[PDB]
RNA sequence: UUUUUUU
């Protein structure tokens, strides 16, 4: 007997078991209360959230883990027991309650026994690295999507750890390419934790990508106020960095981070300077320290963050946060209007996409292989570069016969 | 039996230690711990206990000693040294510091300084006659600092450009300025390798403020030296505190005739974070920087200098422009008035995989004269003359490819003839 | 007011 479970199933499931014991939201009280009664277990599960006066609640993923009426009680004596902090995720037994459910004790803590996260290392503490394990996005197999794959492995390679973004205007295909690497995620590397986190755009894209993707979707559409963006970001990242401290490889697709940016400088308190653009002068720190979390970790796993960013949008805030995220991570996946605008897909501006310590990723021979078509393109046009380059590789199925051909 | 030593030391190592000296159980209790029991029940045996750190002197006139595990930010295991022991050698902050210390007694949460055996790497009684960093007579840079391994590799190739197009001298203030992605960090990277190989009488410090995590790691495991880092995951109020401290530090070296080197990354930054503590003015200027934010890092940076009393202060910083925020054109030319050298990287060259991606006419030296013979200044002098008409990209096509023919830039000149 | 608007 679960309650997040109970939430799940329809109510018709839920009404079968309350009239055989004697809103959906009150029947499912009654339900464990009355069960509470017999003496039997009941579980309860979410995502923590510590407060300001050190107690905590477990926070659902139905509810973008912000507050809920159906989040259960953390005391601060289990999280000092179990050294718990924001982001864990727990599961264990609750009880009936006070308006509040409240957990009896945690069975694991990450999807582990609670006891082997004690003496574990804080993120904090983890060592940085550049990436080492490459997540190659080619699935090779023969298909008009996988054309955007090939290129990206080609332009800006991406390893475990990256902390890369597509930068482009509106409508050049940002979103569409970050629903590209989803597929190859889910397909290439299913033992990646993937996560997508969706903020300030769409609401016909959540539920695009929550049937697309294979993984979890934290999504807040426009129509949310730009301080329900962050604290969703917030506890994304966080949810992110507990489970890197379990050396796991967890994987952040956001879009878009140029609009998390802008949220934050909506929340910051005036500062009395503003950079150009009408950026506050202490309003970027903190979307620096979200995405500059990504990072690859010695002691196990990493924290990858592929997000999209807008620029030419004629306002020079997008060109400034652009910049500043550029300075801050190390890899571009650009897209070209002008290409897109010819419905040649994708739309990738060759010359201006790229990662650093590329040689870290890559083999030798494939190094030289993608420097010396490098400087073949690079003369070209950026329209011309892509139609050179989409024909030469529809010729062949991967990139490993393309390299041949050369 | 030191502090420092007991803490670089595995946990492994000192628990083994510690039940050799037979103590209750060190497997529960925290590595922190560990090292107190140990260093306590070495003070029973009557034998001397020894610590160390960087001297921070608060505003009540007495001191703790810092440690570089900490930053020298404020740490558990910091020494206080008494305003009695800061008299009597006249100390200030930034000296480095070594002596014997004692466990904090009853009432003290501190390990106290008994005697100071080290200050700055010599005597004490030395310490108390000298003549402080701000009355040494400032000087252009003289003796030159090449950066040219001469070993015939393809990193040299940054050195041996860098060499022609801005030299280096001793207690120069210079700045490799680039839009991001352009190549300043691993620039700096590879002019801290020519300073290990060529130049290992220098004291070699690399400050790190609010730049990659990832960087932090990959210097340290690189230079043949002293990093200090303060990531973008610290906030301003860190970055200032550490680049005080090391700045100080490394003027209590040229205080003792020390040539000290500081690679800074970025200095740009480390003025945004002055510009975000500083107390509003009421005045900002273009760009949103307050019209008195920027004379505490122009004196960081215009600490370094070449001094004719002995020693020298060399800071080499990064800089960010073309950032679409015009604050980084500010500090950038504000730094520029305050500098006497500046390598330029371009992000046109980088984004052709040309490497390094120099801006051969925007970079240069200030009385590089100074610094070079008088035939290297005239062949350098040819060379400029030669690349001005080039564009950016073809200019160091041009001039990578004719280095690439030759080890040295001296036979490099010799087949100019 | 300055900054932002703003080149
Ligand atoms: N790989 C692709 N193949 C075909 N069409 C594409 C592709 N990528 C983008 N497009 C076109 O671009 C339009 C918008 O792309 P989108 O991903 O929404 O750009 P952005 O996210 O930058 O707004 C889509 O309607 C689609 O028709
Ligand atoms: N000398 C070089 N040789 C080869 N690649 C380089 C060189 N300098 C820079 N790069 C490439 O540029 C990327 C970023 O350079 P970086 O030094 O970080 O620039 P910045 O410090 O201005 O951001 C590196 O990851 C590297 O791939
Ligand atoms: F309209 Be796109 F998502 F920038
Ligand atoms: F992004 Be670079 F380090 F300026
Ligand atoms: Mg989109
Ligand atoms: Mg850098």
């Amino acid at each position: 007997m679960n309650l997040t479970e109970l939430k799940n199933t329809p109510v018709s499931e839920l009404i079968t078991l309350g009239e055989n014991m004697g809103r959906k939201q009150d029947i499912i009280f009654a339900i464990l209360k009355q069960h509470a009664k017999s003496g039997e277990d009941i579980f309860g599960d979410g995502v923590l959230e510590i407060l300001q006066d050190g107690f905590g609640f477990l926070r659902s993923a139905d509810s973008s883990y912000l507050a809920g009426p159906d989040d259960i009680y953390v005391s601060p004596s289990q999280i000092r027991r179990f050294n718990l902090r924001t982001g864990d995720t727990i599961s264990g037994k609750i009880r009936p309650p006070e308006r509040y459910f409240a957990l009896l004790k945690v069975n694991e803590v990450n999807f582990d026994k609670p006891e082997n996260a004690r003496n574990k290392i804080l993120f904090e503490n983890l060592t940085p690295l550049h990436a080492n394990s490459r997540l190659r996005m080619e699935r090779g197999n023969g298909s008009t999507e996988d054309l955007t794959a090939r290129v990206l492995d080609l332009a800006s390679p991406i390893g475990r750890g990256q902390r890369g973004l597509i930068v482009a205007p509106p409508k050049a295909g940002k979103t569409m390419l970050l629903q590209n690497i989803a597929q190859s995620i889910a397909y290439n590397h299913p033992d990646c934790v993937l996560m997508v986190l969706l903020i300030d755009e769409r609401p016909e894209e959540v539920t695009e990508m929550q049937r697309l993707v294979k993984g979890e979707v934290v999504a807040s559409t426009f129509d949310e106020p730009a301080s329900r963006h962050v604290q969703v970001a917030e506890m994304v990242i966080e949810k992110a960095k507990r489970l890197v401290e379990h050396k796991k490889d967890v994987i952040i697709l956001l879009d878009s981070i140029t609009r998390l940016a802008r949220a934050y400088n909506t929340v910051v308190p005036a500062s009395g300077k503003v950079l150009t653009g009408g950026v506050d002068a202490n309003a970027l720190h903190r979307p620096k320290r979200f995405f500059g979390a990504a990072r690859n970790v010695e002691e196990g796993g990493s924290l990858t963050i592929i997000a999209t960013a807008l620029i030419d949008t004629g306002s020079k805030m997008d060109e400034v946060i652009y910049e500043e995220f550029k300075g801050t991570g190390n890899m571009e996946l650009h897209l070209s209007r002008k290409i897109a605008e010819k419905r040649v897909f994708p739309a990738i501006d060759y010359n201006r996409s790229g990662t650093r310590k590329e040689e870290l990723l890559t083999t030798q021979e494939e190094l030289q292989k993608m420097w010396i078509l490098r400087k073949i393109i690079h003369p070209m046009g950026e329209i011309d570069a892509m139609e050179f380059l989409i024909n030469k590789l529809a010729m062949t199925k991967t990139n490993d016969d393309f390299f041949e051909m050369m």
